[PDB]
């Protein structure tokens, strides 16, 4: 239920039909008074990525990341 | 020119216009001898990443890596 399990055993998703991996950095409450976050798991499908974020990672299949 | 040029002075970008950084992670050639391989720099503009790549990390924008 997650991308990584068997190697360094570093599992973090939870895809809850299709595998899809998917990380989201950006601002988070005020964008003015903590800086920048990191937040990463899973979600329905992966949308077509964005320009105004700090750092998105997708890898829409499982057990991709190493 | 890249998206690290202060802190670890790790960059490795290029935009030859707008700051974009991005990351390609899929087969190179073959794609059934080596393996999935990794790939990184700058490109024109970030595409709206693929559901078939083994990992892409956009940030379209400069130094917002660390």
């Amino acid at each position: 239920r997650t991308c990584l399990i068997s190697p360094s055993s570093t599992p973090q998703t939870c895809p809850n039909g299709q595998d899809i991996c998917f990380l989201k950095a950006q601002c988070d409450k005020f964008c003015s008074i903590r800086g920048p976050v990191i937040e990463q798991g899973c979600v329905a499908t992966c949308p077509q990525f964005r320009s105004n974020y700090r750092s998105l990672l997708c890898c829409t299949t499982d057990n991709c990341n190493h």
